[PDB]
């Protein structure tokens, strides 16, 4: 019964999607299945950033609005999402109405609280380094032009601008730190947040003049919202902010923010103090992804190796939180030896063992032998051990526990010898058929979140119904003899 709110970052359409956001799409789609299937009520929310000058600068490139433009690009993010099999039930575009309510609400809040102010931006500025200074870090030179640390030219500028009194929330943010050390995670973004914050905050400008492609500030609409208040405020507008009555509005603090590693202190620093300021709880985790690299398009990668596959490599050999890899030879060799070889080959062996000798009929198991209770317990245990991991976003020990039971199931069928017991045994053949298909129902029910379409292939020729699919039938719901079962189809293709 209880509310699960997640998020992902939302994307900037100004290009192409790219795999660093069908990652992020992917690891939180993840997270939000699993609380599904754990029985809580999950809101699940993604979007995308469509305001500010690349955007209207782009627009007017291509000759075009730049709302029309919004509207275009978006249409691919919105695209990929359903590609990837995302079970959002909302998708936020900052050029909507409500967006733009929801912004000036909390905007005001801020004002009422005292912590918005009119005024400016002046400082050094390096066009070279597109870098601002202290005048401490510059120095005249013989040229009568002033030069940075870097050693190229500074210039004074000065800006009209409204802040936000982000200094007023130093010692606040710490306290928070302090009071909830997974506030911010991994360890590296908390102890990168701490050092920056434990440091001294400046107050933060959070408004433009040079362009009307955004939200107008209220009161003062020759002035725009900068990204800081426009972007962060979406994990609201999707609750229905301000309307406090909202149904949905009892979704908020989120559970978790899924970000990337470069965004951490906007989301660590900037948002909470936002929300503090607005009189508003405080989500209970930030957690930050790190980044992938090719040692390429999503679509491209989807069609070419399936989307499944592209789900479980991705969630599977990077540790969630650090920097990782991904490669040709890598994908095919990590997806064809555990999900075509390991998970999708013992599923045909031992279910076409059902339908050539049990009448296509779950049989009915005898006792248990030691072996039997091993791997049995073994999967019942990996569902703890994936619940623990879930709770921390560690989805590669999830996966890793759940296919470190299918790797022991193979050795046990295969240390069973249930070929051999057909003449010899037919009553201890049907025992280890039930305790294979019995095994490989309760890992079925635990990979859906990770590889929703393929485990639900799986759970069909197990003739597992529709409501006996959540993680508590796991322990509840075994495999009862004498069902019917279809004929078994390979669920996960080698790669060609
Ligand atoms: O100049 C702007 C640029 C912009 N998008 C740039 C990419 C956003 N960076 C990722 C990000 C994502 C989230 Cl969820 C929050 C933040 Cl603060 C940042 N978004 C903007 C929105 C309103 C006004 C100006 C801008």
């Amino acid at each position: 019964r209880e509310k699960y709110y997640i998020t992902t970052a939302i994307a900037y359409p100004n290009g192409k999607p790219h795999i660093g956001h069908a990652y992020e799409l992917i690891a939180t789609d993840a997270m939000a299945r699993f609380q599904r299937l754990n029985g809580m009520d999950v809101y699940f929310l993604t979007g995308t950033d469509e305001h500010g000058i690349k955007m209207l600068q782009s627009a007017r490139k291509e000759g075009i609005t730049p709302r029309d433009l919004a509207d275009r690009n978006t249409s691919a993010f919105r695209r990929m999402a359903e590609v990837l099999n995302s079970s959002n039930d909302d998708y936020i575009r900052t050029s909507e109405e409500r967006h733009y309510k929801a912004s000036q609400a909390i905007w005001q809040a801020m004002v009422a609280n005292g912590d918005i102010y009119k005024g400016g931006y002046a400082g050094w500025y390096s066009v070279r380094d597109e870098a601002y200074y202290g005048e401490e870090e510059t120095e005249v030179r013989a040229d009568g032009v002033r030069y940075g640390p870097q050693g190229t030219p500074v210039e004074w500028v000065e800006e009209e601008s409204y802040f936000f009194r982000l200094s007023a929330y130093q010692d606040k943010l710490l306290d928070l730190y302090e009071n909830n050390p997974g506030f911010i995670m991994p360890a590296e973004r908390r102890n990168e947040i701490v050092s920056f914050v434990k440091s001294g905050l400046k107050d933060l400008s959070i408004s433009r003049t040079t362009f009307d492609w955004g939200i107008p500030v209220p009161g003062d609409e020759k002035h725009v919202m900068y990204v800081w208040v426009d972007a962060l405020t979406n994990y609201i507008t999707a609750l229905g902010y301000p309307d406090t009555t909202d149904e949905r509005w009892a979704y908020w603090p989120a559970n978790a923010h899924i970000i990337g590693k470069d965004i951490s202190r906007f989301h660590a620093v900037y948002w909470p103090a936002f929300l503090m300021s607005a009189q508003l709880p405080l989500p209970k985790r930030v957690f930050a992804h790190g980044f992938l690299f090719n040692r390429i398009d999503p679509f491209e990668l989807v069609e070419r190796y399936g989307l499944d596959q592209l789900r479980y490599f991705l969630m599977r050999e990077v540790p969630f939180g650090q920097d990782g890899s991904y490669s040709h030879e890598a994908i095919v060799n990590r997806t064809n030896a555990d999900l075509a070889n390991d998970l999708g080959n013992l599923a045909q062996r031992s279910l076409s063992m059902i339908a050539k000798n049990c009448e296509g009929k779950v049989p009915q198991p005898g006792a248990f032998s030691e072996a039997d209770k091993a791997i049995l317990d073994q999967a019942d245990a990996a569902l703890e051990t994936a619940r623990k991991a879930m709770d921390d976003q560690a989805l590669h020990l999830a996966l890793g526990a759940i296919f470190a039971v299918v790797a022991e199931a193979n050795r046990y069928f295969a240390g069973q010898e249930p070929w051999a017991l057909r003449k010899t045994d037919p009553a201890r053949m049907g025992t280890v058929l039930y305790v294979t298909a019995e095994v490989l129902r309760r890992v079925g029910i635990m990979v859906q979140p990770f590889i929703p379409q393929s485990a639900e292939k799986l759970l069909d020729i197990l003739a597992v119904p529709a409501d006996k699919r959540q993680f508590a039938d796991v322990l509840a719901s075994p495999l009862a003899g004498g069902t019917d079962l279809p004929a078994p189809q390979p669920v996960f293709p080698r790669y060609v």
